[PDB]
């Protein structure tokens, strides 16, 4: 009924979690109130996260001795205080990780009009007030911390039954994991899924996937990770695979990137489009097979480091998008050499169509357009990723998504700790080894999530990467 050693190997990882969080939140704290390149809106959160995490193991130490003897030595009056500052501490964790949230929200969303919020002066008095509501917050926890004796004839240090009502501890229970999970996070993740709509509704990604075979040979396909598609065929009749746009606009820039273009006959790597009124099919050729693609040539555009021909087609009684035996005309630009791939690389669409109306070849109503892999009666391989350009900066999409991980390690860390706090309240009180370890177990793992945040923002963020080397690697 008690197991000493798996309680002493418990008092140990307690241990270890308070030393390996001390570390990296001082080490988070002191780049940033050091170095003059940390000072950014965002960090001024994650330092008051920091300071949090910090005074948070400044309690472990007390609470291992509870762990290891079941028993609080230090009196009334300190288990009052651990109590109260382990509790602000919690609930201003979670509340600057919401608040961090909002901005980013904020700034993915409303990046305009929100200029005066985002002053540093402001974020300062932000946390200022996210310290003071987590001291109204955990109030029930002052007044009612105290002692309790245990079936082993010792006293724990919990928060003691208000006028010794179950009742009034269930109350408790509901509003802490309320207030200090369930809101936070229903906040939390609203504007992350508000800022991921927000994303795919602007060009930078691609949103339509092109997968076409008439029929004839093998034409596997793979509608890999983003903007990413691979394509195997064989001894093929015509088809045409890429991604893209579901409508497509004349000021598009598209980016790509041909890891693999491996062509066995003929197939061009191409951009490829449709229109209606009047129905057309237009092509940007950086690069083919066995076989330049022609037609009734017209001129010539410089583009992106190269030059291309301008050509005319008109088919009839010809496959469109339309019908089966219909009439259309087809408007190709073709690169005078292959482009060179396996490198990033642009094509300027609106210098194209301009072109193109110049010489009498003018596009009303848009269909897709892809950066696409076509065939006929070859076989080959490729291997594309296509992505549009985006009007926020790489820098900013990086501590978006930082946030995000540090969103989902919280709750790998904190769910298990409110799901055995629910439980409790349901008259678990059969103290066992089995139970015991799993009550010690799932509120370590509650501070084990401010061991993680300085990991994470070192493979997460550059400028802490290079703040941290700064001090961790040694020179001459
Ligand atoms: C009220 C909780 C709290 C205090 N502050 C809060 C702030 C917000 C939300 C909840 C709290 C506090 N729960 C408790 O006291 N009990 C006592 C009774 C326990 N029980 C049964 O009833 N049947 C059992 C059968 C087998 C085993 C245990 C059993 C479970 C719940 C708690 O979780 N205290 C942690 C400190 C962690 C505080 C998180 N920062 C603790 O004591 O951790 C050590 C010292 C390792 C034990």
């Amino acid at each position: 009924y008690y197991d000493l050693t798996s309680n002493a190997v418990l008092t140990f990882i307690y241990f270890v979690v308070c030393i390996i969080g001390l570390c990296g939140n001082t080490l988070v704290i002191y780049v940033i109130l050091r170095y003059a390149k940390m000072k950014t809106i965002t960090n001024i959160y994650i330092l008051n996260l920091a300071i949090a995490d910090e005074l948070f193991m400044l309690g472990l130490p007390f609470l291992a001795m509870q762990v290891a003897l079941e028993h609080w030595p230090f009196g009334k009056a300190i288990c009052r205080v651990v109590m109260t500052v382990d509790g602000i501490n919690q609930f201003t964790s979670i509340f600057c990780l919401t608040v961090m949230s909002i901005d980013r929200y904020l700034a993915v969303v409303h990046p305009i009009k929100s200029a005066k919020w985002r002053r540093p002066r402001t974020a300062k008095m932000i946390t200022m007030a996210v310290w003071g509501v987590s001291l109204l917050v955990i109030l029930p926890i002052m007044i009612y911390a105290g002692l309790r004796s245990n079936q082993w004839g010792r006293s724990s240090c919990t928060i003691n039954w208000p006028g010794e009502s179950g009742a009034w501890y269930t109350g408790f229970i509901i509003y802490t994991f309320i207030l200090g999970f369930l809101v936070p996070l229903t906040i939390i993740c609203l504007c992350y899924l508000f800022i991921i709509i927000k994303v795919k509704s602007s060009g930078a990604s691609t949103d339509y996937w092109q997968n076409w075979t008439f029929g004839g040979g093998i034409v596997n396909a793979v509608n890999g990770s983003g903007g990413n598609y691979s394509v195997n065929w064989s001894n093929t009749g015509n088809f045409v695979v890429g991604k893209g746009w579901t409508t497509g606009s004349p000021f598009r820039t598209i980016n790509y990137n041909a890891g693999v273009w491996a062509p066995n006959g003929n197939g061009y790597l191409t951009l490829y489009g449709w229109t209606r009124s009047p129905l057309i099919e237009y092509y940007v050729v950086d690069s083919w097979g066995t076989y330049r693609p022609t037609g009734t040539y017209k001129g010539t555009v410089k583009s992106d480091g190269g030059t291309y021909d301008i050509y005319t087609t008109t088919r009839y009684n010809a496959p469109s998008i339309d019908g089966d035996d219909t009439t259309f005309t087809q408007y190709w630009s073709v690169r005078q050499s292959k482009r060179p791939t396996g490198s990033n690389a642009t094509i300027t669409f609106t210098n194209h169509v301009n072109a193109w109306k110049s010489h009498g070849m003018n596009l009303s109503n848009w269909a897709y357009q892809v950066m696409a892999t076509e065939g006929y009666q070859s076989s080959g391989s490729s291997n594309v990723t296509v992505w549009g350009s985006s009007k926020r900066k790489k820098s900013e999409k990086k501590v978006t998504r930082m946030v995000s991980i540090v969103v989902a390690v919280f709750i790998f860390c904190w769910l298990p700790f409110y799901i055995f706090n629910v439980s409790s309240v349901s008259m678990a009180i059969s103290p066992t080894p089995a139970l015991k370890g799993m009550f010690d177990f799932v509120v370590v793992l509650t501070y084990a999530n401010s061991c993680a945040n300085p990991i994470l923002y070192a493979f997460l963020d550059d400028n802490f990467k290079k703040s941290f080397q700064n001090v961790l690697c040694l020179v001459k």
